[PDB]
């Protein structure tokens, strides 16, 4: 039905490990977890950047009217416990988002809640919590204009460094260091360029690169006296902006234009995330001292595939748009305008900036989880990462066990139901056209296998396809499994050889893994 298409695999070639880190998943039961075997759970986003583990509460932010509210239990930081003990139940790493912002929660009499923007204290507003709370308005005027002078201390308390340092120190007595078994992840914040907008309650003023920066070195140093077996994971940036351009920067110009940079213009006309990885590295040179292990950012493509639009054209995007992730000729069509490639980018910014730095996207979703279109686009990211050597990476969150998308994960990590997975050592597999019909390769060490997974975007007919190897001896039969629109992991009939390579027949939006044999 579909113009055929013939994909060549050598084993021999773009050889390097898959961290298996890279299928980590955010906010996940440990059956699911257990499930889905992935070895990375993140606990991480705007409210965890006001948890005040004391307390066992956070403010939600511009999420839900900048409320702070507590956990059930007042034992501090068992919201991290619970979220540890959970993870490795499952034999997943933790990964702990640790406040750097300053303005945590606090809470009223008996634990009652609190809000930033009391109604009745700077009046009428455009928004409340008319069903829960009240009196907590969303900060905005009935004029459309934000609340100003509101007092922080409202419904939070300034803390510091040593105040976080207190819950590493928990962690650590409680759990063990990292080399013992521990929390090995500490998370710095999260996304804290835009912190003017998602707690404009309590940081109204965007923070500048020379604040991030501090706040590093600072917490980072806390941190690792603590445990310096323990691994850093920042900046959490939220996307493209906030690649090149500080908060203070991206507010500033949201306010006046970008006609000037004032930050940016104090400091060499420097880019944001590179000057902050020379900064850590220079740091590092001067003291001898690692404080920062992990150098993420989130990114979520912009041109509306986040969310559940599954018309033609969308799906067709969500088959395109995947590009930014390693494509150096791709304009991402959408207001970034420009060619992102961001696996690449990270990986050239740790190498020129701060070297030996490893890299992650902490957050990350193409959305359509319920439709087979989100499932080719997760089958087709996580490809994506093992091939282009992502170090580790977290989807925000984890998508419901009914769905098709939660099965694209599983097609990588247990697809027989036995927790078999793709292979560790990623090997070359070209397609001559990823916006149909794409394709992943590797080796696994334990079984020797070769796996390749085989994507089909195209929204109709069957493709004929022929795989090539090359420098791989495997048996008569190759084992096949498949996912479509049927939303079942079918374990089909093996295919056979034909010399050095195989032929089979895929349906429209599907995705298939081979296993091959060695010997
Ligand atoms: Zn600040
Ligand atoms: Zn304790
Ligand atoms: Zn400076």
């Amino acid at each position: 039905q579909n113009p055929s298409v013939t994909i060549s695999v050598n084993a021999n070639a773009g050889r390097h490990p898959i961290n298996p880190a890279v299928y980590g998943l955010a906010y996940a039961t440990t059956a699911t977890l257990a499930d889905l075997n992935v070895p990375l759970h993140r606990y991480g986003g705007n409210n965890t950047s006001r948890y005040n583990w004391q307390l066992n509460a956070d403010n939600r932010g511009a999420d839900w009217y900048f409320e702070s509210i507590g956990e059930a239990s007042s034992v501090a930081g068992e919201r991290g416990d619970t979220f540890i003990a959970n993870s490795q139940a499952a034999g997943a790493q933790a990964m702990i988002t640790i406040p750097t912002i300053g303005w945590v929660a606090r809470l009223g009499a008996n634990r009652s809640k609190l809000a930033s923007f009391s109604i009745a204290k700077y009046g009428a507003q455009s928004g409340n919590d008319w069903q829960w709370f009240p009196d907590a308005g969303n900060g905005v005027l009935t004029s459309g204009q934000n609340v100003t002078g509101n007092n922080p201390n409202d419904a939070n308390t300034l803390v510091d460094s040593t105040f976080q340092q207190g819950w590493a120190q928990h962690l650590v007595s409680q759990w063990g260091t990292a080399a013992g078994g521990g929390l090995r992840y500490y998370i710095l914040d999260n996304e804290p360029s835009i912190w003017f907008s998602t707690h404009r309650d309590v940081h109204p003023v965007g923070p500048t690169m020379d604040e991030i920066r501090d706040k590093m070195l600072d917490y980072g140093a806390k941190i690792k006296t603590v445990d310096p077996s323990a691994l850093i994971v920042g900046p959490e940036e939220w996307g493209w902006s906030g690649y090149t351009l500080s908060g203070y920067d991206q507010q500033y110009g949201g306010l006046h234009g970008w006609s000037f940079m004032p930050d940016r213009n104090n400091h060499g006309g420097w880019d944001y995330l590179p000057w902050l990885l020379d900064q850590l590295r220079q740091n590092n040179l001067s003291t001898g001292r690692r404080l920062l292990d992990v150098f993420s950012v989130h990114y979520y493509p912009q041109g509306g595939e986040f969310g559940n639009d599954t018309s033609s054209a969308m799906q067709l995007r969500r088959n395109r748009s995947t590009r930014s992730l390693w494509d150096p000729n791709y304009i991402d069509e959408t207001w970034i305008n420009d060619k992102v490639q961001l696996i690449p980018r990270l990986k050239n910014w740790v190498s020129t900036y701060y070297p030996g730095t490893l890299t992650a996207i902490t957050e990350y979703n193409w959305g359509a989880e319920s439709h087979i279109n989100g499932a080719t686009t997760q089958a087709d990211i996580l490809g994506i990462f093992g091939r282009e050597g992502l170090d580790m990476a977290a989807r925000w969150t984890t998508p419901d066990t009914a769905t098709p998308t939660y099965k694209a994960i599983k097609m990588y990590r247990n697809y027989d139901g036995n927790k078999s997975a793709f292979g560790d050592t990623s090997v070359t597999a070209t397609a001559p056209n990823p916006d149909n019909v794409s394709a992943f390769a590797a080796v696994r060490s334990s079984d020797g296998a070769l796996t390749v997974m085989v994507i089909n975007k195209y929204l109709s007919g069957n493709t004929p396809a022929t795989i090539n190897l090359s420098n791989f001896t495997a048996q008569a039969q190759a084992q096949v499994w498949q996912l479509t629109a049927a939303n079942t992991i079918n374990h089909l009939s093996n295919v056979s050889l034909s010399g050095s390579s195989l032929s089979l027949t895929l349906p429209a939006q599907s995705v298939t893994l081979l296993v091959i044999p060695a010997s």
